[PDB]
């Protein structure tokens, strides 16, 4: 089996459940936090700076600052995911495999 970079990052249906990156390093200009499709290849919701924002409804809807906002999930709700993050002037710098998942118990 070819072994990811990604958490295995859980919940039951019917729940609230942030996407939220590690407190790396800044030094000069940062700006938009995008999660995008891994089987797809597809930028979901992606966020700048007033100027191409994809935010669609509150049951996947990614804050300013840096994070994201699952607002009621279920099995259709959810998906697998890839974070990348890119400055003010566009330069990819934090990049990170994840998975929104379903509990069975």
């Amino acid at each position: 089996k070819e072994i990811t970079n990604a958490l295995e990052t859980w919940g039951a249906l019917g729940q609230d459940i942030n996407l939220d990156i590690p407190s790396f390093q800044m030094s000069d200009d940062i700006d938009d936090i995008k999660w995008e499709k891994t089987s797809d290849k597809k930028k979901i919701a992606q966020f700048r700076k007033e100027k191409e924002t994809f935010k669609e409804k509150d049951t996947y809807k990614l804050f300013k600052n840096g994070t994201l906002k699952i607002k009621h999930l279920k099995t259709d709700d959810q998906d697998i995911y890839k974070v990348s993050i890119y400055d003010t002037k566009g330069k990819n710098v934090l990049e990170k495999i994840f998975d929104l998942k379903i509990q069975e118990r």
